Order: structure tokens, then sequence, then C-alpha cells
């Protein structure tokens, strides 16, 4: 039968196809092609109770849950020819992921005090103080991709272009700013992959992308946020349209330290004018849902009672005039061109012109917007995120005060949120399930309340297969909300 899969994605490139990096929908769809973990979510699910086994066969914990052991399978190789994966490489991995110089993910690893090959198939991790989930920093996601310690050494700068992973697909090419060519791993521990061949093509126009998927170019392709784009392509029976786990949740990050937004008043006459029910109802209630709190409403922590700001702008035009603005506020923000992000960003322009805001938005590719929004060149950032769900993840990523941006530890805490450290740190520590989730929802309300960020929609990962292609596997969820393609995938006869 058919083996060579063509895929269309909403992106121009390949930034980084090094784990410790990779941030875009895109670079994190192509890394879980590519690499795995000590442990995994089980393939098609996104949700933390399906942690299982992957390159670790077992794990044990002492009682104070800061000393984990894992034990490596011995028969798991690597690409490329590097041979078997040894502890060494996990410690190396590791060592790299918690390192914010060697990783954009360190912060998550704080609480690893050290990592240790006990021999070549034992791996202990000893945490300093107690993190919600040990397992989740080591999963399939983010950090947590195992990489080569020699691999790495030898190609150094060109490791981000010529990946090394144990997953069952390869990188073979780059073809740059038009396609990523991947082949089966033939040694992939699980099995050789039933397709041989993956061309993953660089498609970010819209129009273009779904001519390409309904000639049959692609097999699969992204789709959008708009349930016409959803009724469209379910309509040919030759297709299957899959809305897919997580939710990315869109928000408004205000930089509170630059005028006019350092006056409260001026974030909160914005807050008054976006209508984040109006966004969910115009893009579809099935892909969309209005938030109400400053994560992802699919977290353990999720406070839907935080005390966001309703739709009044009437109270924005007074609350401007009383800021020293009767005649409104003029914003520049620096948009991203990824097309769902830059139609948000179009949807909320026409909102907060009814409560005194001009809203210039400055278009940017994708991957150079993530690079200039890391270096404060955006007054407001319209972000859209998913992260493991619990809430101390997005919380300390996106409000704690070390993440903000200018620091060494930064992350994506654009709107340079300092209102909710205690908080957030009390609760990372709680073993309690309700304790925890109080804290939790103590630093949601204080965050909303400053109006450091405002809520928009959060919207499940759309996509479009062919009715020949089998994911085989139920796909309900995959962490960046990418479909995963795994030594499963396959065309039927
Ligand atoms: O993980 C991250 O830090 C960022 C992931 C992020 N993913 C894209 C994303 O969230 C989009 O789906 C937007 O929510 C959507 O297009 C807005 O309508 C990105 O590539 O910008
Ligand atoms: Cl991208």
């Amino acid at each position: 039968a058919k083996t060579e899969l063509s895929m269309g994605v909403a992106s121009e490139d390949v930034t980084t196809l090094d784990p410790h990096f990779a941030t875009t929908t895109s670079d994190r769809t192509l890394v879980s092609y590519i690499y795995g973990a000590l442990v995994r979510f089980a393939p098609g699910s996104a949700n933390p109770s399906s942690i299982e086994a992957d390159l670790a066969e077992s794990w044990e914990s002492n009682a104070d849950q800061l000393v984990w052991t894992f034990k490596l399978r011995p028969d798991v190789k690597w690409q490329g020819g590097y041979g078997n994966v040894t502890a060494d490489d996990v410690v190396f991995s590791l060592d790299k992921a918690r390192d914010p110089k060697r990783s954009a993910f360190s912060g998550d690893y704080a609480a690893i005090q050290k990592v240790e090959a006990v021999d070549a198939k034992t791996v202990r991790i000893t945490l300093t103080r107690r993190v919600p989930s040990l397992l989740a920093l080591l999963s399939n996601f983010s950090g947590g991709f195992i990489i080569p310690k020699k691999a790495f050494k030898e190609r150094g700068d060109d490791f981000k272009r010529r990946p090394v992973g144990f997953g069952p697909f390869q990188v073979e090419s780059i073809q740059p700013g038009q396609s990523v060519t991947l082949t089966a791993n033939a040694e992939y521990f699980r099995g050789k992959p039933k397709l041989s061949k993956i061309s993953y093509r660089f498609l970010n126009n819209e129009a273009a992308r779904d001519l390409a998927f309904e000639s049959g170019e692609l097999d699969v392709e992204q789709g959008n946020q708009d349930q016409r784009w959803l009724q469209r392509l379910t309509a040919n029976p030759e297709n299957v349209v899959d809305t897919i786990e997580p939710a990315e949740l869109n928000l408004l990050h205000i930089n509170i330290t630059k005028p006019p937004f350092n006056d409260i008043r001026v974030r909160q006459a914005l807050a008054h004018t976006v209508n984040a029910a109006q966004i969910a109802k115009y893009r579809g209630e099935r892909v969309n849902r209005a938030v109400p709190s400053v994560i992802p409403s699919n977290n353990l922590g999720f406070d839907p009672d935080a005390g966001v700001l309703n739709y009044d702008p009437a109270q924005s035009k007074k609350l401007l005039a009383e800021a020293g603005f009767p005649n409104g506020v003029t914003v520049t923000m620096v948009a991203s061109q990824l097309p769902g992000l830059e139609s948000l960003a179009q949807l909320i322009q026409a909102q907060v012109a009814e409560g005194g805001f001009t809203l210039n938005l400055q278009p940017v590719e994708h991957a150079a917007w993530h690079q200039m929004i890391r270096k404060d060149l955006s007054p407001i950032v319209l972000y859209g995120a998913a992260r493991f769900p619990i809430a101390d993840y997005y919380l300390t990523q996106f409000y704690h005060s070390a993440s903000e941006i200018g620091k060494p530890t930064q992350v994506v805490n654009f709107s340079h949120c300092n209102v909710a450290d205690k908080q957030i740190e009390a609760a990372r520590t709680e073993t309690d399930p309700n304790k925890q989730i109080e804290l939790w929802k103590e630093a949601q309300k204080l965050i909303v309340s400053n109006v450091c960020a405002i809520p928009l929609t959060e919207n499940l990962g759309t996509w479009a297969r062919k009715n020949k292609l089998g994911w085989g596997f139920e796909l309900k969820g995959s962490m960046p909300s990418a479909p995963l393609i795994t030594e499963q995938t396959y065309f039927k006869d």
C-alpha cells in the first residue's frame, strides 16, 4: 500500500529541532515525531493519567517524593548510528534541560538538585523540594525529550538542523522554508513504522493549504479556529476532521511597567472592551470557548470564578477619561502572522475601538515575532498556549516575576506580572489536593484583578485527514495540539 505521508502545516519554516528550545507548534510537532522521553503520554492522549513507560521501563520514588529512580529499557537505539541509549544520555539531556543557558524550559526543572547515572541503565533524580508532578517534567513534551550526549557534542549549533532522537521518525533533510523530509527509523524499539516517509510542508497561507488538501496533494492539513472550515471539510465524505486536546489559551499580556498601561485604569479599560464570549460565538463553540481565568480550563487548580472583567465599553471610556485620555488611546502591537493569531488580533482591533482603543497591528512572521516579544518589543502580546494541565506550569511561566522578559530566568511573562509569587511558590510544595487548588485560585484572582493579562478564548487543535489515513490509535489529544505520527500510523488498503 501507500507508505509516504504528505502533511501541510500553518508555518513558514523550522526554527529549531533541539527539544529544549522547540516552542512553536510546528517545531514541537516535528520534535514529537523524532524523540522520545523517560515516560510518555499514551499515543492519542494529552491526559496525564495516561503517563506510562517509554525509555524508562519502570521507576521508584521514596516517601518524601524527592528521590526518583528510573530503570532504562536496554534495547533502545539512537538514530544515525549513535548506538544504545544510556543513563549518561539521560543525565546529559536533563542537565541541559535544567540549564537556562542551554534550554528555553529550565524553569520547569528548578527543583532538580542532581541527575546521576547509578549504572548504564539506572538514572537517579534528586529534588531540593517537592514538585506537583515529577513524571510530568519527564514526559514527551518540552524539556522531557532525551537527546544523545555524543551527537549534541559533535553537531553543536548544527544539532537544531540535524536532530538525533530514538523516536519512530528521523530527519533525512530540511528544505528551508519548504519542507522537512522524515524517514522511518527502521530500528525503532517498538517496531518498524508502517510509513516509510513523511513530507512535512510549510503552507502558512490558509487558502493555498486548503487547495493542496482538497486536490489530494496533502493527506493531512492544519485547519483554523473557524466553524466554517470545520463544516466545509466535513461536507466532503473523503475527509475526517479532528478537534484535538489540549485547548490553547489566547491572552492579551499587557506590559504593566510601560505607559500608558502602568496605570491600572488603562488596563481595566482594555479588559472592559474585549468581548471573549463574542469571539467564541463568532468562531464556533465546538472548537472555541471564552475562559473565565488566566490559565486554560483543563488545568488542575483552574478558577472558574477568578473575577474576569466584564464587557462594558462605556466604563472603558470613563476609565480612560479618568486616566487622562478623554479622546482614547492608540496602541501599536507587534502581531504574529500565524493566521489564527492574525485573525484573532483583527477581531480584538474591531472590539477595542468600542471602548476608545485604536489598536494598530505591526504584522511579523511567527518565529521572528516569537524572538521580538522575548526582547520586550511589544507593549501588549497576543499569545496562545497550553501547558502540562497543572496550574503551576501556566502560572509560573506566564505570571511569576522570575519568568519576566529581561531576566536570565525569563520564560513567557510578557506582562511583567509580580503580584502572585507567594501563592504560586506555596502551591508547588502543597500535597493536599484542596489546599493546593486554593493557593492556585488565589494566584489567578490576583493576576486577573491586577489586569496583567486579559483572557480571550481557548481553542482545540483543528486538523483534517483523508479517509485512507489511519493514526493507528484514536486521536483525542496530543500535548502540542497537533497530530502525533508514530510507528502505528498507516494508509488503509
Ligand atoms: O508553546 C508555546 O509557547 C506557543 C505555542 C503556540 N501555538 C499556536 C497557538 O496557540 C494558536 O493555535 C493560537 O492559539 C490560534 O491560532 C489563535 O487563534 C505558537 O506556536 O505560538
Ligand atoms: Cl512557525
